[PDB]
């Protein structure tokens, strides 16, 4: 999918964290958001596409999907361990990730 | 994409950079693999379709593309840096992250 | 350092972005607890002394690591664009890393 | 050590890996690199002595480090396996990363 359904994949499952009431359903969100992200990471952003694709922009473009999807992978570690609070306030953090990138490249 | 189609992909474009002329080539076949990489990391091999997606297998598993991806982002710094022949060597050292995961998981 | 003093600094530091005021300060702290974080990235626990520098152990050891100077690097980003209270609710949320790696490793 | 004295380190493995005769021998040199890589990894070069600590060029120069980190991480994986000249062919393709920090940085 292109960056926009990735997007709003990735924002959805954000609520399906928050709504959240076990851990398989936290896991299964924070995969859903993994499989977006990683394939969002692939896509070129709109305010960038005249940027060269390897620049001072696009790679920090390219950097902060990175960010995401570490953040991603530590919170499924607390989702796996059961710990559903954790999970859940790592999915409220990596929140700035999502918003530092939109204040720079949205 | 089914797995086999990404390491079909992953295959093909190390071809492609072998027999490159130029910076330009190297850098799609490179960009290309980066795309396959990630698709196939999303993906759970036949051999590991029993195992549960938090273990030691998959987690190894997922930990094998993000060598490989990371490989190919340092091999895209040296082709955008102009050294096509190092971008071209970093792609053959590569292949033996494709040798190792496949002697366990394939 | 060693694996014990870098842990102190680490635990100090974070105190010191509990009770910061202004970016300036959170930044220093963070400064530190990288520095402290790969210093202490290259020792083995007591707990794994007798187990080989290869084992399975180490290497989920080392890959808690990674994730600790993960998170300790968004951070800095977000103590870097001046969010002093975005990088104070980081450093809390990797508490979670501390946690998970002392469990089994300490 | 400073960063001098872990430049040094990092040379000198780099001639025991060439003319190791086995796993072991590799495995040694790459371990030391790897401690080598961390610890200067948090050292401010001569050259951006005067840049502020969070600018774009010390963004560059940790994310190079992190470069060859992983690139050591992945040939410890294969020297583990007992793979010497995979491990000693990915030790010299390294190299490259340490000529592209050197050519921005030294
Ligand atoms: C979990 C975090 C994230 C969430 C929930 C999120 C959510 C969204 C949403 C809902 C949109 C609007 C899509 C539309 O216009 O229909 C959007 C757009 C966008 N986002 Fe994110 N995002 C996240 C992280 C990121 C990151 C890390 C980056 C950059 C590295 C990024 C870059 C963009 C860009 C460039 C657009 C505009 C795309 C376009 O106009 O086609 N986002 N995001
Ligand atoms: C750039 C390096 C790589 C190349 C060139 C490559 C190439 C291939 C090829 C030609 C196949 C057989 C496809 C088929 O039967 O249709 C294959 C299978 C497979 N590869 Fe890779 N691969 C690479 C990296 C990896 C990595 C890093 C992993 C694991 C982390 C991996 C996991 C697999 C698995 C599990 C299969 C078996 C799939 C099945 O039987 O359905 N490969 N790869
Ligand atoms: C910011 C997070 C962390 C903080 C604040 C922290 C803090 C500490 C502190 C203060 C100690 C001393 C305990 C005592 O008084 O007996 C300690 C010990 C230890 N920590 Fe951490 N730690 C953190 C993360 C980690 C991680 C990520 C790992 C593993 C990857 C880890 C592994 C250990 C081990 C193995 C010891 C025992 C060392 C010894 O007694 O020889 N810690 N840590
Ligand atoms: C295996 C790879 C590497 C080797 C073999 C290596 C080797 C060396 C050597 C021999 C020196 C000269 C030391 C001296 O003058 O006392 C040096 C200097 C330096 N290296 Fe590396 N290096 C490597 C990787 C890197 C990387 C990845 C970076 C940056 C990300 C880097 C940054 C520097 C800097 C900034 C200096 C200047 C030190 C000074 O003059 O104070 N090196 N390196
Ligand atoms: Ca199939
Ligand atoms: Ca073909
Ligand atoms: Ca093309
Ligand atoms: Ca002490
Ligand atoms: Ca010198
Ligand atoms: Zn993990
Ligand atoms: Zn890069
Ligand atoms: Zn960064
Ligand atoms: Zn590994």
């Amino acid at each position: 999918a292109d960056l926009e359904d990735n997007m709003e994949t990735l924002n959805d499952n954000l609520k399906v964290i928050e709504k959240a009431d076990n851990a398989a359903q936290v896991k299964d969100a924070l995969t859903k958001m993994r499989a977006a992200a990683l394939d969002a990471q692939k896509a070129t952003p709109p305010k960038l596409e005249d940027k060269s694709p390897d620049s001072p922009e696009m790679h920090d473009f390219d950097h902060g999907f990175d960010i995401l999807v570490g953040q991603i992978h530590a919170a499924l570690h607390l989702a796996n361990e059961g710990k559903v609070k954790e999970a859940q306030a790592a999915a409220e953090q990596l929140k700035t990730t999502c918003n530092a990138c939109h204040q720079k490249y949205r």
